[PDB]
């Protein structure tokens, strides 16, 4: 679909088998998800956003349906303000940006 | 033109007099520009996303040029890890996402 930007552009998402909301974010290099459980190995990573890093639980390979498309990749769990869809699952689902 | 995001959406902008490059990020609400001293009033305000908060000054009515596309509206300056172009802006250049 097209998506305008006159308001967040939120999308459900299904991970671990539960619907979430989650922000299309063409500025994020990763996926990054609030606390949440996810079955599956995971290994400690640090990133950084706009005001410095934070610690995250890296979640590898991991099937995630976004708006009906299927991807999987990595996920990365930790505070972050508002889940957030990265470029790493953007371009498997095919997004681009068009003006 | 169309923006695939295998890489970084950059992009080079004309603000304030001056060329610089900048990200097209659905994911950001406003527009935040790296420090410039851009003439004119301000007002404080602070922004949030990974890792907490910084401090910036919000300017109004700022004219940025985005690859040739004229764009009218506030801009927030301050100690930004990278500058992003943010809805208020992306929408006046007609900017969509699409997969
Ligand atoms: C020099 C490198 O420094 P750096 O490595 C990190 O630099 C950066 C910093 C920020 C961005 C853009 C943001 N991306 C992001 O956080 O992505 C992370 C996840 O994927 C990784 O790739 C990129 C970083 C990692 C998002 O698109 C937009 N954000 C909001 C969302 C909801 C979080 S916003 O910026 O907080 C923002 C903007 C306007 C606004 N108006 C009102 S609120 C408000 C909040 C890109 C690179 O370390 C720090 C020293």
């Amino acid at each position: 679909p097209q998506i305008t930007l006159w308001k967040r552009p939120l999308v459900t998402i299904k991970i671990g088998g539960q619907l979430k909301e989650a922000l299309l974010d063409t500025g994020a290099d990763d996926t990054v998800l609030e606390e949440m459980n996810l079955p599956g190995r995971w290994k400690p990573k640090m990133i950084g956003g706009i005001g410095g890093f934070i610690k995250v639980r890296q979640y590898d390979q991991i099937l995630i349906e976004i708006c009906g498309h299927k991807a999987i990749g990595t996920v990365l769990v930790g505070p972050t303000p508002v889940n957030v869809i990265g470029r790493n699952l953007l371009t498997q689902i095919g997004c681009t940006l068009n003006f």
